[PDB]
């Protein structure tokens, strides 16, 4: 129990160590994310997966102001390269974001802006480059949506075969 004094490490105790280090996976999973709390059309495949063979379409509130996002969160922090949400609409190609920019999260906590302030309202596929930057998870940022609307997917990836 500490023979001198010391008053435990900060406040949590324990001897945690380090982070085990042994088999390192390297491997960053993402799931996606939503202001919408709906369920995929079909399968959202397309973004855990990358293939953009499957459909993916959220809209369960047909209505909603400000807030409206979707993309894919990751597992931890890693050393991204340039992210690309390949989506459009579900029927209607003008069925998306009403005006707003990409988003990402850093400590995958707080999500700050990503892309030029372009109108990602009429998005057919998004993808950006020259991000090489450590990040959490993925997502855009809606500014001012609109109503009776829903969000077509199509296929969005990080580092699709990039790493760079």
């Amino acid at each position: 129990m500490g023979s001198s004094h010391h008053h435990h490490h900060h406040s949590s105790g324990l001897v945690p160590r380090g982070s085990h280090m042994a088999s390192d996976p390297n491997r960053i999973i993402a799931t996606y994310i939503s202001n919408r709390q709906d369920a995929p059309t079909g399968n959202p495949d397309n973004i855990f997966d990358n293939n953009a063979s499957t459909e993916l379409v959220y809209k369960n509130p047909n209505r909603i102001d400000v807030g409206t996002y979707v993309g894919v969160k990751y597992s931890n922090p890693i050393t991204l390269n340039n992210v690309e949400f390949l989506m459009g609409a579900n029927s209607n190609p003008n069925d998306t974001m009403q005006k707003a920019k990409i988003q990402y999260t850093v400590d995958g906590r707080e999500w700050i802006d990503l892309e030029e302030g372009v109108e990602y309202t009429m998005p057919g596929a998004i993808k950006v480059e020259n991000l090489d930057l450590k990040v959490r998870g993925v997502r855009l940022i809606a500014t001012e949506a609109r109503e009776n609307t829903w969000l077509g997917v199509r296929d969005i990836n990080v580092n699709k075969k990039e790493d760079s």
